[PDB]
């Protein structure tokens, strides 16, 4: 039962979040994230851009980046499009300070993402939740809120750790502190089993809203999917994929990620 599952794992998520709110821990988390999670960024972004284009045959007018960190995703998107409404939200004041220093045409908000409605009213074409879902105290509540911010043609794209991938995660750790960090992060994560239930519950009563979940490398779409084929026709995604090859080991040696889509098409 997903509501119960989420409630009972709340303490784990609180503990994982200390790695972003406590001064000493935050140094460990930033260093690890920069070194080991930067490579996927381009892939994840080009995946949602290709999805959007394949689904609605236009570029998104707006992107909202949840847990935007130091603004790296927004920076990438800003260099990509001539005109796009970019908004990033993160509860770390240091992170938002860093994002604002980039001097980019974007709105950066420092707040719990739970509070998004206090700052944003315009419906968003894409809401991106990259590598932060398991940090939310109330992840169902935040998703319900974000669904209300979706435009008539839109998606939430969530990429996050799968709890059972801890072992492969630990193989990328380069210190005892990093080991402790990942142990806490993976403990707070969902499994595919849980994540599917979560996506089902938040979408089932919502007219014109559907979901997709998967752990395959490319948006969680497996190689049999017609949506997958459409995604892969996109040159920008193809180029990001080709470029990435030299940074990675065999698939079985890398941590599997959860990929979830909440898709609105009214
Ligand atoms: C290119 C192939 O990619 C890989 O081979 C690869 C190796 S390690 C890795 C990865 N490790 C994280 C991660 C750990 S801690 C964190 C923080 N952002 C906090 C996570 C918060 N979420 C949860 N705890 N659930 N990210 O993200 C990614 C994509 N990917
Ligand atoms: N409730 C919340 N609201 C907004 N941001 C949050 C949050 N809990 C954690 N975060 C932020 O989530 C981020 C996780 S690490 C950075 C994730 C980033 N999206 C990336 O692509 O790598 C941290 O910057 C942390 O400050």
């Amino acid at each position: 039962e997903i509501e119960t599952i989420v409630r009972e794992s709340e303490a784990n998520r609180i503990q994982a979040q200390t790695w972003f709110s406590h001064p000493e821990k935050s140094k460990v988390s930033f260093r690890y994230d920069e070194r080991e999670t930067s490579s996927i960024r381009s892939i994840s972004i080009e995946t949602f851009l290709s999805f959007y284009s394949s689904k609605f045959n236009r570029e998104p007018y707006s992107v909202l980046d949840i847990g935007c960190g130091q603004g790296q995703v927004i920076q990438y998107l800003n260099s990509r499009f001539q005109k796009i409404e970019l908004t990033g939200i993160d509860s770390s004041a240091q992170a938002i300070s860093s994002a604002k220093k980039l001097g980019i045409n974007a709105s950066f908000i420092c707040s719990n993402a739970e509070n998004i409605m206090q700052y944003v009213s315009k419906k968003q074409d894409i809401i991106f939740i990259h590598l932060c879902f398991g940090l939310f105290k109330n992840p169902i509540a935040i998703v319900n809120t974000l669904i209300h911010l979706l435009s008539d043609q839109s998606c939430i794209y969530i990429v996050d750790l799968d709890r059972n991938s801890l072992g492969e995660g630990l193989n990328t750790a380069q210190s005892r502190e990093e080991e402790a960090y990942l142990k806490d992060q993976y403990r707070a994560s969902l499994t595919m089993e849980e994540f599917k239930q979560l996506l089902h519950v938040v979408t089932k009563e919502q007219h014109g809203v559907s979901f997709h979940v998967g752990n395959s490398f490319i948006g969680g779409f497996d190689e049999t999917s017609s949506q997958f084929f459409s995604l892969m026709r996109n040159r920008n995604l193809q180029d990001a994929l080709r470029t990435s090859v030299g940074e990675q080991l065999k698939q079985s040696q890398m941590p599997a990620l959860l990929h979830g889509w909440i898709i609105k098409n009214k």
